[PDB]
């Protein structure tokens, strides 16, 4: 019933299709899918659900990774199995430039890796770099919609709390290695953070794969830590249009 | 009302619960609250479904990690919020030593740190230890119900194929680090292969709080329903004795 | 300080008229070769390693000026050219591609680069990636088109050294230390391109500044295949590439 | 002599499988004297060895020296030679305001701020100690009732700048351990010693049982240098109390 | 026309020399050769600017090697392949002891290693120290000519800015690694910065070549970021390792 | 006593500014009675102390045991009480096939493999001797023309693996010195001891001198472990041109 571990999915499900869209709520994967043409559920096992629809004739993916590079690394080497080649990330994000703001369309370049599992792939010096025809699919797909749009260096963490360095927290306390992180980040010109793109990206750079990141400002860091659908929409528009471009 | 982000929990939610049994998998979160008293759904956000039970007439949650330690630690951090001070994950492994059996129970003193979020709350030189009281509960726990039971360290990797040294993949390669790791390991007597541990057992030894690992042995690297069964009993008795 | 406003180049913000855009190989022989496919070429300066030019590119102010070999004088020359008043830089090379399939002539587009070199530390973490700008590696995908190359675009292993590093064991000691010993194959099999020597500094230390970076080069060698084309190797090929840069910096103005 | 530092033979040993290993040759015949048939075996270096029993069985008390690398040649020469147990007995600085001078410490592992232990084990393996090892001292400890705590120790390769001392003839610390004392403060670390990152992963990755106990005769938070018999009795009654459940 | 990759020379063109002093300013080569019997230009290519030389009856190369030490380990290597043993540089430094001056003559024991070259050839672990012999020859050099001197460690940086704690530079700014480093290096004892020894040092003492490290202080950082006995010092030494 | 473990106080060196710094304890009285008015000063675990007289001027010899962490130590406490110039006496394994038994060896500077080193300076700081110091040995060894090798050293916080020895109770090396001997031996490294490092960069980074000298006992391309003069001869001559 099964050609992977964890995604319970066949070749035969996916009909050919060679592009995934990867989003972290398993919940968005159906709203994702809803946009393109004869959507059908697949599967769900654990934080992957999988759904299939159709773009120009062609099949198309929809599964979800959860949070965090870990379980990021199992859906996209399963997905590869089966024989998707295309891989497009959309995803919710904080931004820490003080000229990036709530609503906004950020198009990742390549990540920090401040993950684990990238490492598991190909050592530091090897770049998490989005491929060039994804970034551009992504891009133009955004403009033509008119978003507000700012593309380069994403920051990628396994953690939402210290590794952001996030100070409303149990301890309180960001260990050496990340206190003062933001700020430097900032400096360096790193529009946002998030957790899953410095494993996605690192994976499948070195290992012959495409793979791209868009995602949605729903949160500003030089005025708040935590957050408080508009936003949503937006980035899922561009997702799909630019998953046209790819086919 | 929520007083966390993700898991969509109050304090009040909790009950006064200090203690706090977290599985992966979020479907298996009410088969671990059904065996204590009067068990009740509170959350399901995401990976995060949380259930809160009765031991001996003082309250425990139930609460799912979800898969790797970025998961892990969000779920972790906001359960410590809530007033959570002991952890007590429950899983299923496999193992990579030839005399461990599928059927046998492995308790984990301390992890491999073969992760990254572990780094995010203490520099590689912090060991990722387990709290001495929940591992004792969980050996005590283990051999009250007669579990063959293997007590040592666990390798906790960020990822399920090439950090396990698993070739059937769909390059057929593992970067250097890697490459041989699994035989490394094996002659440094690591028991299994996990995927939350290390997150898990640095984050709490590096902030005052308590933290054990109990899994049972589902098949074998070298080489049922009752090895599940075993050690969701051997978490629960655990967790009376921690209370 | 004899009107210079930087320490080593020996320019001032007036021999730039107004330029934000400089195209920077590393040899500075070629400096006058790059301009000559521009507008109004003159000559600026020559200290060290680095001899620079001035262009007009549609009408508008362009620099032309060398690096040397590696990242400390690419560090250097990018720097200097930075305080003043260049925003954009877009490099041209030579490399040894790494793929067997990717031919001697090819164009080779970089994205962003594996960080082999020691002066990208100096500018971030190396979980930082050496990535290319954007509108950088758009204007040089669209050029090449525009030119008719071969074209291949990918990640690009930017190295401190010319022989261990890139594994050569065609030396004086003939060995390669652990680090590297069965690093080819590895990049190999990563997807990496080629080798170089500038492009981690260059690209870590832009994108990590505010400053716009692309990278392209020419194949002058395949270090899978036996023959290794005549003298040269660069000239036909880098005059391809060259054409590239150029045409690429006219939609960057 | 069958090892090259600590001159024994296996007959020496009598079929000895335990070994206590205080850090100071001076104090291993003290040890000996507290069990039955104390004889010494031979004396090199800072490599002084006896041999006793307990409960009708050889157990052996040799000396390591200070830090990890004369440690790990002790240990391992030992090893050799038959031992499989190694029980630590050792003096500390205590760095919580909580843990009083003369109080018991049970180390459960390690921070690795030495180099010997890299040469066992990657950083990645954790320093930790022996479960049934760990047990026997706890319960040693509440059997004679001494004051105790149970948890992380910082293990260093130098008694001064690696523990943050500035009282020195330099007064410089080095970045990596500027302020250093208190991040392991904040992370819950007890105490300060200098062989037990060495021993607990040279033999947990090595198939050997280690245990750590130690008596603390400074408190870091009033001072750097310490000032007194009470504090290592409880402590050596511990050890050898914990030996007899681990023959 | 030449048998190495990027020199232009030919192992005839060395005629039987197995020294080369090595500055990193091409155009300081002619210059050094100068001083020397029989000085006869080579190739020009690139930043490798070369010129053979007589001392004492005895063949000599001086060839810079440009900034950095990417370049130096190109000049090194195929000066390597064609014969050359031994290796002494002469550059220019920023001192950062308050008691060194501006015209005083260092030479270097050892340096710290802030480049990434040295690490094609050894682990970070293994020291770049300079050779026993070449040192002394500098040290006794350095007596014969008359100039104020200090023996000790280098810092040697894989930029001219970041790494040496500029910041008079166009973001003003040092990344977390170089920040406060500076003063740490100072209270270590480090006498100055410059951008070629570490990974000329490394890889010569890591290959069983020889290799000296002199430099003429040009600024004293410990005042300020912005800035001929060095050179006559390091054409004796050669004399005497000859 | 004014230092905490060498049980001595500043009377005690009579002015001395130099120590020549053994390994083993039990060697130190016999090093102290090649030079004039020797007198024993303290005994404190492997740290044994003798004051001698060369030329008429105080010297110390001291015992700083095996390894980094007791040498730091035995270094600090004796910089503390007026120490200035330290001259390392030590036995060690060469690891070129043409050093022979015998033979003495001069450390220019060392390889970092211990972790005291790392307590004083980060890995990029070279641990260099003192020019003075070496140029002592070297030219003493001149003098009473014993076979000389003078190069870089090897120091390794264990005498087993990290000397990539197997003859060992597990027979194992790990990954980092799996074939490293071979790598330092074609690097010119001509021996394995295991203090120099910590001493040489401890000294060159706090404005102390320290030279650095041994006496082959075994040969690494032959043996692990040997069958079982000159060095501290030119130990004592070395110092007489440092005072
Ligand atoms: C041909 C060539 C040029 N430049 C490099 O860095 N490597 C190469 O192989
Ligand atoms: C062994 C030891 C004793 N006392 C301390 O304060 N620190 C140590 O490391
Ligand atoms: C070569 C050089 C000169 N002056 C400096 O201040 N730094 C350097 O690196
Ligand atoms: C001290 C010593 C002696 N002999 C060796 O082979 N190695 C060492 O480290």
């Amino acid at each position: 019933k099964s050609d992977v571990f964890h995604l319970g999915l066949t070749k035969n499900d996916l009909q050919g299709a060679q592009l995934a869209i990867v989003p972290g709520d398993p919940e968005r994967v159906e709203k994702i899918a809803a946009l393109m043409d004869k959507p059908v559920k697949l599967a769900s096992h654990r934080e992957f659900t999988s759904w299939r629809a159709e773009l120009d004739g062609k099949a198309v993916i929809v599964c979800s990774t959860g949070i965090g590079g870990p379980s990021t690394s199992i859906a996209v080497e399963e997905l590869a199995q089966l024989g998707i080649r295309t891989f497009l990330r959309i995803g919710t994000t904080g931004a820490i430039q003080p000229h990036i703001n709530v609503g906004d369309v950020l198009v990742t370049t390549a990540s920090v890796r401040l993950d684990g599992a990238s490492l598991h792939f190909a050592p530091m010096e090897f770049p998490a770099v989005a491929d060039f025809a994804c970034t551009t699919a992504l891009v133009e797909a955004a403009k033509s919609i008119g978003a507000t749009t700012h593309v380069g260096v994403t920051a990628s963490s396994d953690t939402f709390y210290p590794g952001q360095e996030r100070y409303d927290t149990y301890s309180g306390r960001v260990v050496r290695r990340f206190k003062g992180s933001m700020e430097e980040w900032q400096a360096m010109g790193v529009m946002n953070y998030e957790m899953e793109s410095a494993t996605l990206l690192t994976m499948c750079a070195s290992q012959g794969l495409r793979a791209g990141m868009v995602a949605g400002v729903i949160v500003n860091r030089t005025q708040q830590e935590i957050p408080n659908k508009q936003t949503e929409s937006h980035a899922v528009k561009i997702v799909v249009e630019a998953a046209r471009r790819l086919l």
